[PDB]
């Protein structure tokens, strides 16, 4: 399964997951402060992720930046 | 199993999920405002990703960009 | 499993969807106006992915483009 | 599962595909017209495709090009 | 499974199909005109093909002519 | 089997932690690193994500991450 | 499936052998080949070992040999 | 299944191994002296090894060295 | 699906030799090659190492090798 | 499975292997002499090898060096 | 399954294979003469191979040579 790399940039940064299945609603949010790291995994709850606030961001597919406000 | 990126370039990006099946139709519509990261799988119920709006896409592809009207 | 990338650089571009089995016919048809992205798997019931007018696609193949 | 792209380069080209088993014979001719694009895979039932007339063709080895009479 | 592609660089190309299993000989004969291309996979029944003829062959090795 | 990441501690305090898989989410344990020492970490039926707090030197399959701390 | 060897024909009668797979070691077929003609072969249930017997072009996994009369 | 190598710079070096499962504790500790080397993998009971003392270390995504009190 | 080795044999009586699988080990069949011929041998359920006597030109997933007589 | 080559670059070079499992143990110890290469698994029986003395060392991740 | 190429480089070489399992001890033995080739698997039997005399070695690692006494 693959990871998705989240670096926040500033205070309040969000890593929100989405639940897998028929329903698409938020389960968790993570909230990071400004140089904290989370590694996240998609997992059999997790099928989609969203982040909120400025923050670092490596996948699969490259780097990608998020940006606040 | 393959995820997308979406990072929304203005306000108002939708990500449109589409039902694995027999049928096809919108099952989920994920808005994202300008900045926001979504990181996205296909799954069960996902067979295909529609994205509105004027967003970076990546997918194990390269990028490729959507333009809102 | 594979899927294209399809981005309209027109409107009404049509992504249609052959179904898997011994027949061949369409199940379904995806209408993409100008700059709308499709990202579109092969699946239990799609084998064969069909695109009628001017866009721009990605496979793990390339990109190649439809034509009016 | 492998697939073909195929481009059309001119009015009428047709991708043909060939049953899998014992036995083979054409089972579905698509027709496609200048300018459309058909992403078509190896399946259960197809175990060989034949492209008739001027067209574009990748696959994992490559691009090769049919002409037509 | 692997497949080859076959380019028919005249009339009256031929792809055969050696059948799989302890007896061999040929199945299917499948005749390509100048131009015309066949991709056509490994499979339960089939375990070699031959190309009789001109054509243009790309395998996962590389291309390869075949003479007439 | 599954990934892991590297993590080197560049100060004293580090913090690696691990989140419950599963449909709850919460810390089931946190793992202290002083300066200098390293953390090779898997992804595991219990835990499905991982949050450095402190400065660190971290490695993953997309390359080098540095956390920061306050 | 499966590993395949490539073999051209550099001149008339050249032969492509197939060994038994099994305790026991013999050759089973004898596929002729004359001058330009293309055979692709795969390994199978029934033969584990190929043997190339005059002039040819031969394209494995590793490389291409050539086969002399 | 992953395996790192730690080759040991000095006296002394403490190769951890973590438990896996809902518990985490160490359960193994390997030490090595100047110039030995170990090569270690993730198993059914280790999830996680820690090195402490001076060591140069090669996993899978490069070299890190871990550095002594 | 497993490995195989491609000998070309460089002189007269090249011999390529199958040695048993199994707790027991010894040859179980010795495939004789004349100058030019080529062979391309699998590993197999009843053989696990090949041996090869006399000068060839052999290729393996590691890389040319020759054998001298 | 995974394997790692190690040539003796003196007398007396030792590979051991540590057991695999919830219990950790030395369970053997080949000695290798000036020049003897050894090509070693992981096994259901050894999940962790060391190597003592000076030694070259080729794994996966590319080349070590234990040394007295 | 892995397997390693040994060449010998002069008279005498020995190939040894020691036993999978939970014991460790020799099973066979495979001499080589100067010029000879061994290309020798892994196996159900063989976990471990020891080559002792002038031998030129390929593995998926690289090419390491063995110095005879
Ligand atoms: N309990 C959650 C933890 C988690 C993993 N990845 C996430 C991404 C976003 C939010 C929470 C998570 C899960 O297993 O899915
Ligand atoms: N519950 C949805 C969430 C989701 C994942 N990927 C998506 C892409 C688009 C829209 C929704 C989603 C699913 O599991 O499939
Ligand atoms: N419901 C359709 C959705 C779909 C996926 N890929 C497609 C390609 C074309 C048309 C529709 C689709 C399916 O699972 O097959
Ligand atoms: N129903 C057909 C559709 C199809 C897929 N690939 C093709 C190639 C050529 C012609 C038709 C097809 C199938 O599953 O096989
Ligand atoms: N019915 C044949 C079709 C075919 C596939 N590949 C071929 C190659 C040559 C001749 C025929 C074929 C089969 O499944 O095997
Ligand atoms: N050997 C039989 C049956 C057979 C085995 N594999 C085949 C592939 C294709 C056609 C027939 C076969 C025959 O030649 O008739
Ligand atoms: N009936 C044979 C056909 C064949 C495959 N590969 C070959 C190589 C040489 C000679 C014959 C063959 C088989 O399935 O094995
Ligand atoms: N017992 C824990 C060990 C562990 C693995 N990865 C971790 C990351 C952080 C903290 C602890 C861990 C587990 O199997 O999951
Ligand atoms: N019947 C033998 C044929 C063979 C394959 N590879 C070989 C290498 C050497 C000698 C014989 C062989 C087998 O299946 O094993
Ligand atoms: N008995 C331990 C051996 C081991 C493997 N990797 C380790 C890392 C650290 C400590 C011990 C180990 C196990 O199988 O898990
Ligand atoms: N009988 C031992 C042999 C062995 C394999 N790898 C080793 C590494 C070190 C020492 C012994 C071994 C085993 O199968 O595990
Ligand atoms: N019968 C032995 C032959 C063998 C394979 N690899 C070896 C390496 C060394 C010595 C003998 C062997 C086995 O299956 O294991």
């Amino acid at each position: 399964s693959d990871f998705v790399v989240i670096k926040a940039l500033e205070d309040g940064v969000n890593v929100i997951g989405l639940t897998r299945g028929a329903d698409t609603r938020f389960h968790h949010s993570e909230k990071l402060d400004k140089g904290e790291v989370l590694i996240a995994q998609f997992t059999e709850h997790t099928s989609a992720i969203k982040v909120r606030g400025k923050a670092y961001i490596q996948t699969r597919h490259g780097v990608i930046e998020s940006e606040g406000k």
